[PDB]
């Protein structure tokens, strides 16, 4: 199960493509930058263009009542899932949950990462296994902490993976670690063939 | 000197009530839920119609790459400064830092906060005292904390302290504790008359 990371900032060549892939895809991702430069309504629209789930990449991390707004004219907007930060608390996290589906982080792939948010995974693992949050997200970059999450994780709550290698095999791989959902940007909207590149990665996953 | 937090959803709404108090403050802080319902251009027109400096606070917590896409959009529509969380590492911020002045989070209000983020308070302070933001946002309900972090914080790096009015707290006690700027939102924008909120703030602060 596919998630396009929709990060084609510019306007109508964004829906474009989505649009030509929806049939093997099974959510679409936004962003902040794309819902900045679209305004929140791209939401809605890429919806009604490609007829795929979409999520709401906004990692939020604020003030309890502050995420509830931010997730209810999200959610409000048409979208389905909100990824948000583990960190600043589960008041913060149920605040977004009790408006919609939820997808928490517990994992970052950048240098930063290392800093404080992976020393404190095997914490906020736990904090989704009592929440028990649609999913979280789980750098898949390498297959190793796909599993070692899916391991601690409960069963029920799904795993998405972003980071995926553009070597063929990475995709099923990941999948086969532990990712419910492996998320695809650049392999994908920056291919020759959109449609063609999100099909072989489709074919890659189900082993034919 | 206060920042007015413009908690006001309705873009002209919002508008109208931060030109009726402009020359009673230093500058107006917006949130997502503003930039959401009125478009982020929305941080130009207030500039324009108010004349004072605006802090986007988005509270940015993503990989550097998208925290620098987010900031390069956002400090290009007009913003002055803009918080960011440093909890998500040292590169994050940076990445923002590089576009434009940042306000880093080293501690938070609300309950959720006492789970991981303030717990490492004092090591964000380091963190915050080796990139040197333009400031650290400060617990204006507990000015006790104001000091603490003042204390700790290197010479140079501001502090602005929300908390003052609605959530109980005084705006002398804050400035006294440390506060270079107070963060005002409710006790000015839902007053029945916000200049005369905003002079009475401006005045309880000028009095020492
Ligand atoms: O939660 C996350 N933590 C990360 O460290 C990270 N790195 C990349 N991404 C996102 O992965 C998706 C696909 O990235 P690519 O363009 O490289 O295929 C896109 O949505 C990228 O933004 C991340 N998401
Ligand atoms: O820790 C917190 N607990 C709260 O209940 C709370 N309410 C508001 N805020 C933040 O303070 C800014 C201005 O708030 P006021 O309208 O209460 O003056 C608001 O814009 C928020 O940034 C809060 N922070």
């Amino acid at each position: 199960m596919i998630v396009l990371a929709l990060d084609v900032y510019e306007g109508e060549r964004a829906i474009k493509i989505a649009k030509s892939v929806k049939d093997y895809i099974s959510m679409i991702k936004v962003n902040w930058p794309l819902i900045l430069g679209s305004g929140v309504d791209i939401i809605r629209r890429l919806k009604e263009e490609t007829g795929v789930e979409i999520i709401a990449d906004l990692k939020l991390a604020d003030i309890p009542n502050t995420n509830r707004l931010i997730a209810r004219k999200v959610f409000g907007a048409g979208a389905d899932y909100v990824i948000v930060h583990t960190f600043v608390g589960r008041d913060s996290v149920m605040a977004v949950k009790e408006l919609g589906e939820i997808i928490m982080v517990v994992e970052m792939s950048h240098p930063g990462a290392l800093e404080f948010i992976n020393p404190l995974t095997d914490r906020f693992i736990e904090v989704a296994n009592e929440i028990e949050p649609f999913g979280v997200i789980a750098p898949g970059t390498r297959p190793e902490r796909i599993g070692y999450i899916r391991d601690r994780l409960k069963e029920g709550i799904k795993i998405l993976a972003p980071g995926i290698g553009a070597q063929g095999g990475k995709a099923k791989d990941a999948v086969k670690a532990g990712a419910d959902y492996i998320i695809v940007g650049r392999a994908i909207y920056n291919a020759p063939n959109p449609r063609e590149a999100a099909k072989a990665i489709y074919d890659e996953i189900r082993g034919v």
